[PDB]
């Protein structure tokens, strides 16, 4: 009436009695969802435990910590003690909000967190954890499958610029599958990777594709022609390499290359003189430019591959 | 001494002109730069082609007679055991199945011409475990299921950001649904029998309302003194209004009718007319007055938006 009225976390707000009531103690009142809940404290800060009746005689508690720095609130079955939800709240914004099940099981848990981030974790009917989605404040999303054992099955993220991954692991846990999506429509694909880490690998261009293999410390994919062999390496963080060797032991024809990690180019030379560079470039793709018989210059203009058999060309 | 005929999936075949000792075509596809070559009694690119890798690995390409359908085929160096099957159709259409090293089924994607896709996942026992599936109207829907091949859980979300979350008890009958319209607004059933009965919540701005779900309906009910407000929802969503007052008192007993071309409950109290409840499409409650006899609305409309002010209304 002229109770005191207490401003909570998530939003809440409590009044407190000036009086003492029949038992010696401040009263407590709150309305969540139009039930009216009522408490008593010894506490004037707005502390306590307050609870409230539904028609069906489910029990709705509200419990604010003595320093008011989080609050919880249940609703219980008829029993008093089988949940049917629980929404804890602190002050720095952060919930928890649970769902249960008739056995008073976790139906499904969504966690605010001060990183912004959200998670809503999903459960079978059985209360076992089974399915995850989190948004990030990165604009990331994550899916992630949970099997019997609370292992992960597989695991899936998008980010903002559309570009994706996809991990599958075995039952024993390990990554056995890896796909991913690059923004640009390019892709790498990884199969049958062991548990040292080693696999098949492939890259999938416009119009072509590269194949090789997978170890733990990169991606090298090999295109073969005659005697040589160009192998572009992919490390973990997509920063690309790339190198040539030729067993033609003869010096007149023996390809040998030059990379430039600064401007992305592979310069092959032939009996002393440079032939063509490879541009390895920053939409994955490939040009060709020959030089001049001098070997000094490039000449004409710079050629985008579409093909396989058009790096095996300039292999040649 | 060839010709070449283009296949689904960017790929291509060459068919010689001649016979073989055999008695049949010759066949040669290059496939990621991987030589295939089989053999064909029909001369129009169709048939079975084949490739070996450096490790034995085994590429096979077959090509339907009616050159509508390609499948490759990643095996094992022992020729049985799938590590992959891709099958593109000339539509563009494919499924892409991944199998485990056993060479059993572990998921499969399909693209479809409606531009769909679907994603199904598949347990240790061969058995569908999860499926994504995306619309062409935007819709996506998340599906887990159960031992038996029953749902666990569904999980929907529209084009218009509307959601439906169902779950499903041990004997694969619906327990719980929650529904978010495009709003924001939300209906919780919650404790479902298998007769389809629960309690109901609606979740408005600026106030709930409980009650109670049948097959026929949800109930939600408002309270106040001898009057009780009841807001039906068919399954269809179409809301009706109902209102019963236990005072017997013709002085001050409140009667209510409903009509449904304008969403609207006239009350009545004395046999005059008192107020006009609104319930829109905006899924709001307004009020409006009548004159000091009854006759005609007065003022405008209000929106309420606490529960307090329905009680009041009902007063």
């Amino acid at each position: 009436k002229n109770s005191v009225s207490v401003d909570l976390p998530g939003s809440m707000k409590v009044l407190v009695s000036k009086s003492s009531n029949a038992d010696g103690k401040y009263d407590l009142i709150a309305t969540v969802d139009a039930l009216e809940l009522s408490g008593t404290s010894d506490k004037n800060n707005g502390s306590g435990v307050l609870e409230g009746v539904k028609a069906d005689a489910s029990k709705v508690k509200l419990t604010i910590s003595d320093d008011l720095g989080q609050t919880t609130l249940e609703v219980f079955k008829s029993d008093g003690s089988t949940l049917v939800s629980k929404k804890v709240t602190s002050k720095d914004k952060s919930s928890t909000y649970e769902l249960f099940n008739e056995k008073g099981e976790l139906s499904f848990k969504y966690i605010t967190r001060a990183d912004k981030s959200s998670t809503y974790e999903l459960f079978n009917e059985k209360g076992e954890l089974s399915f995850k989605y989190i948004t990030r404040a990165d604009k990331s999303s994550t899916y992630e499958l949970f099997n019997e054992k609370g292992e992960l099955s597989f695991k899936y993220i998008t980010r903002a610029d559309k570009s994706s991954t996809y991990e599958l692991f075995n039952e024993k846990g390990e990554l056995s599958f890896k796909y991913i999506t690059r923004a640009d429509g390019t892709r790498l694909e990884y199969t049958g990777i062991k548990s040292d880490g080693s696999g098949k690998a492939k890259e999938v261009l416009k119009g072509y594709v590269l194949e090789g293999t997978l170890t733990a410390e990169k991606t090298t994919l090999v295109v073969k022609e005659g005697t040589v062999t160009l192998s572009k390496n992919i490390s973990k963080s997509g920063e690309v390499s790339v190198e040539l060797n030729d067993t033609d032991s003869s010096a007149a024809t023996k390809k040998t290359a030059a990379w430039n990690s600064g401007t992305s180019t592979l310069t092959i030379t032939v009996n002393s003189k440079k032939t063509k560079d490879l541009v390895f470039t920053s939409s994955n793709t490939i040009t060709v430019q020959q030089y001049d018989s001098n070997g000094t210059s490039l000449e004409g203009s710079a050629v985008e591959i579409t093909k396989l058999d058009e790096i095996k060309n300039a292999l040649k």
